[PDB]
């Protein structure tokens, strides 16, 4: 069913689907090859291996 990523006070980071291209970690401003995790809360969509730089949850 629906991913309930919405359970953690945290940063969701709801992943988006390469569109059959790449996409950009807004974040670091380089492509993302894997598919980036984006907090649809409050920041951005960043690969998933950049998500470890973020020490600070939903704005
Ligand atoms: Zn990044
Ligand atoms: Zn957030």
């Amino acid at each position: 069913p629906r991913v309930l990523a919405e359970r953690g006070e945290g940063h969701r980071f709801v992943e988006l689907a390469l569109r059959g291209g790449p996409g950009w970690c807004d974040l670091c401003g380089r492509e993302v090859l894997r598919q980036a995790l984006r907090c649809a809360n409050c920041k951005f969509t960043c690969h998933s291996e950049c998500r470890s730089l973020i020490q600070l949850d939903c704005r």
